[PDB]
This record gives C-alpha cells, structure tokens and sequence, in this order.
C-alpha cells in the first residue's frame, strides 16, 4: 500500500562512468570493457557546432588528443573511431567493474533510469519516460552530456540512452548506444524544435489500473466508451491517441481488476472533462504518466 | 527541474538479507555490525504486540541467517537498541563508506533505497512529511531499506523502515532505533497527524524557479507572516515559523527577493491557482525539495 515512481539502483552504472576531455571540452564517457562511449561532439570546439563535419574534425586527431579519467586514475587511449553520433575510444585497461550489459533501443512511452553525471562524476539518479516527441524531460541542468539512461533486468544492465543536447525548448535529446538519435534531431546547433509535448495516455491508464489494484476506486464509473470517442476526447486535452496495439498492451492489467480497457477509458474521459477537483489518486493531485503497463506489474500484479 | 535521488552505489554495498525464524527483512552492514528492525525476531505467534524482550532472550546467534550475496555471514553477538537489532558478524564490510548516523526532522529530504530480501530494488527521493511519516511505495519485505544523504563522500544514514501505517504511509526510526513521530512497532490503532504541505519547501522551490529564469508569478505587493500564515492554513500548508524564515535567507540573498515577498507570491498563487501556467514545468507546486537542496544542486560546484 503506497505507490511511488522509482529509479533503478545506480550502483552498477556509477562504476562505468568516466571523464572525457578533448581540447577545452569535458564530458561524460561510458566505460564498458576496454571501450569508452561518449558524444562525438566532444571533438567540437564551441564554435564548430554551428555546422560540423565530424569526419573532418575526427581525422585531424590522434588517440593522444583524448584524455579519459576513471575518477582520478587516467586510462590510456590506444584507438578511436566513430559509430554514428557516438565516439568509440579503445582503451588499454578493461573496466574491472564491467557489469553484464546489453544495448537496446527503446520507444516513446517507455521508461528508464538516468544517472545524471557531472563531468564524469555521478550527481543524481531519476526515473523518467521517453516522451511521445522523442525527448526526455527532467531538466537535469549541468555539464551532463554523456549521462546514460538504462534499465536493470535481473543481473543484466540494459543501456538505452545517452545524453547529447538541450533543445531550444528545454527538454533533452539523446542517442542509443549505437549512436542513433531518438527523434528527428541532428548533432548540430541549428534551429530545432521537438514535437508537441503530449501526455502518454497508455501510461496514465496503467496508473489508473494500478490505483484500482491499490484499493483506490473513486474515479471509476459504470459507463463504457468507444475507442474513437475516447480518442476524440483525449486529444482535446493533449493526451496521445490510443492505438489498437496500445489497448492490447493493456490486456493483462485488464485481466486482473476485471475491468475492460474501454471501461477504464470512460473513467479517464470523465476525469478529463470534470477533473479531480482537489481529490487525489494514489496520492498525487495529478495523473502519473511515466509508469508503464509493465512497471505496474514489476511492482504490483503479484 | 526534476528531483533526483543520490546515486545509490555506496549504500547498495551495505545491504544484506537478515532472516530470523520465518521472517526475512533488510539490514544495514557497516563495519562488523548489521542494523535491522528488531521485529525480525518476532514469531508468527507474537507480532500482535510482541514481547520483544522475551523473544530476544529466547534467541542465540544461530537463529540468525545473515546474507550478503552468495556469502553467508555468521552472526556472533546480538543486542537491542530501542527498535533496532544490532548484530555483530564475523566479517567487517570491506565496502563500508565514511558515514554518520543523524536524526533528521519533518520537512527534510533523503533518498530511500527500497530493498527486498537484502536486494536493492529501487531508489527514490522523498521528504519526511510534517506528521513524521513518508510516502514510500513499498513492495514485499522492504523493511530495513534505509534513508540517507550523500554530503561529499560521507553517507548520512537517517532512516530505516519498520511499519506501514493504516493510512498507507510509512513510519520508521533513525539509526539509533528511535521512531520518527508518535508511533510504535506493533499492529495498533495509532494514527498520524493529517498530511499538510511543506510550506518551507514550496518557498524553496519558487526560489529555485526564480534562479532558473521562471518568475512570472512574482507579485508586487507584500504581506506579513501572520497574514501569509493565515492564508496558508486555509490551503492546508503548514504555518511558517521564524525558524523557517531564517533558513530561506541564503536563497533570499542570492536572488534579492526578501522572504516576505516570496510569501506574497505564494499567497497570491494559492488564492488564484496557476491559471494553467507552469512553474519549472509543473502545473502544481513541489514540496519535497528543501532550501539546502536548492543550494547544493543549483551550485554545480
């Protein structure tokens, strides 16, 4: 009894952070085995950001151009290459602290923990969700470029995200561990806007279900609605429209609680048009949209 | 602005599984001692107002199964300190960090490493509520999960979880075994004072909003403490004491906004709502961010 957004223990990830400097620029690197991962824009010097040719800047540099520091001890860089927007430095020492890990690409709506790092040193950890416009909120303001996002499964650590830039709207944009961006974002300092900031409807429903499992129930109603009508309404309030696959994903949660998806939808529709009016659901005065149908199980369903 | 918890590595390396009889809960391993809730010695036949004293005597070091990973630690001594059990094990935790035991106060924040069976499962940032409780999300057997802060390289342990009150909120003790609030470790009626908003923290959050360029809500008029306090009580906000005004000084100093000015801004916001506008993104005010949190975080160095 008591729900709360939680991040994964950062322990195993903190032992993988390092510091990478090139010229006058310093940011976070990810040390796994004999490799350190970090944004390629580290080889860009402040003014070259307007429109860089990473291919050209990179060739004009040697292993000796890079300074990595495992905390205070320095690692020798004996190789460098570029995989998309990521820089891959081959080091002489294989990180003794390397955990079991995988590289995966997540989708908007999915959640993961972020270990906000400051110049190579761990500063804070938070749980967030990839927004529908492919960005990540959590205005973790600082020199955190290179901070990694991740999920911890059993013993395995799955890295899903790496931080690259702050968009001209706040919110952040990053890449997966293969160097491919999330969203229609480029590694430059050109004008760029992210899509519309919308609520993750799938997650909000997940949350209402969890609340139901948690004895909370005041918002429920005997009405049922169609997917279209519910979608027509949701959009007026800035909630993402619910696609068919989304309703499938709400399957299990719908098994327990014995509440049909379209039932819960009618409940949310009512909440949208009327409001909570001071009352709270599961503790907040606002709806939580960063909890996934899965999280709901990983913590409840059982 | 997103509230972060402290990285949990240093505390993870201090978590062990403690099992007595049929119960299994978490424990804190510092040097050669394991700290955990005394109610692990309870027996199913005695957890409805247990006689811990008796239950303690009827126990030897062998009743305890202390686990750290795949390795077992033989307990070689056991004593009680208030609501806590202190077990001396044969191994001195090689990972012990520099630490301190501190008694925190309502309104102050900390990170909680939610554990299950001696296993780090989740980590979060919360504030000790004004009625001496915390709104933790708790899974099965997370008792023993601790609260802490990280100041420099020193870990400040300030809380250990014991109970889940009838209200659903949580109650624990400091690392000396003494509860926070008028609660005891046993299934009893006991209720907590209603939950009120931490005014000091909201004011702290508005200062931080101002530091980050968000200031549309800054009114022009002023108010007294009495007047501000009356409006606050109206909206279920804890009253503001001189004590709290002094704590805001550093923030008042960096921004140039006198405390009574910010109380004037909050006062208007409460009496009028945010009109859909946002502050640091949220459409609602945050109260689990303290004055010191704003100094530490809003100062990268």
């Amino acid at each position: 009894s008591g729900f709360r957004k939680m991040a994964f223990p950062s322990g195993k990830v903190e032992g993988c952070m390092v510091q990478v400097t090139c010229g006058t620029t310093t940011l976070n690197g990810l040390w796994l085995d004999d490799t350190v991962y970090c944004p390629r824009h580290v080889i860009c010097t402040a003014e070259d950001m307007l429109n860089p040719n990473y291919e050209d800047l990179l060739i004009r540099k040697s292993n000796h151009s890079f300074l990595v520091q495992a905390g205070n001890v320095q690692l020798r860089v004996i190789g460098h290459s570029m995989q998309n927007c990521l820089l891959r430095l081959k080091v002489d020492t294989s990180n003794p602290k390397t955990p079991k890990y995988k590289f995966v690409r997540i989708q908007p709506g999915q959640t993961f923990s972020v270990l906000a790092c400051y110049n190579g040193s761990p500063s804070g950890v938070y749980q967030c969700a990839m927004r529908p416009n492919h960005t990540i909120k959590g205005s973790f303001l600082n020199g955190s470029c290179g901070s990694v996002g991740f999920n911890i499964d059993y013993d395995c650590v799955s890295f899903c995200y790496m931080h690259h830039m702050e968009l001209p709207t706040g919110v952040h944009a990053g890449t997966d561990l293969e160097g491919k961006f999330y969203g229609p974002f480029v590694d430059r300092q050109t004008a760029q806007a992210a899509g519309t900031d919308t609520t993750i409807t799938l997650n909000v429903l997940a949350w209402l279900y969890a609340a139901v499992i948690n004895g909370d129930r005041w918002f429920l109603n005997r009405f049922t609605t169609t997917l279209n009508d519910f979608n027509l309404v949701a959009m007026k309030y800035n909630y993402e429209p619910l696609t068919q696959d989304h309703v499938d994903i709400l399957g299990p949660l719908s098994a327990q609680t014995g509440i049909a998806v379209l039932d819960m939808c009618a409940a949310l529709k009512e909440l949208l048009q009327n409001g909570m009016n001071g009352r709270t659901i599961l503790g907040s005065t606002i709806l939580e949209d960063e909890f996934t149908p899965f999280d709901v199980v990983r913590q409840c369903s059982g």
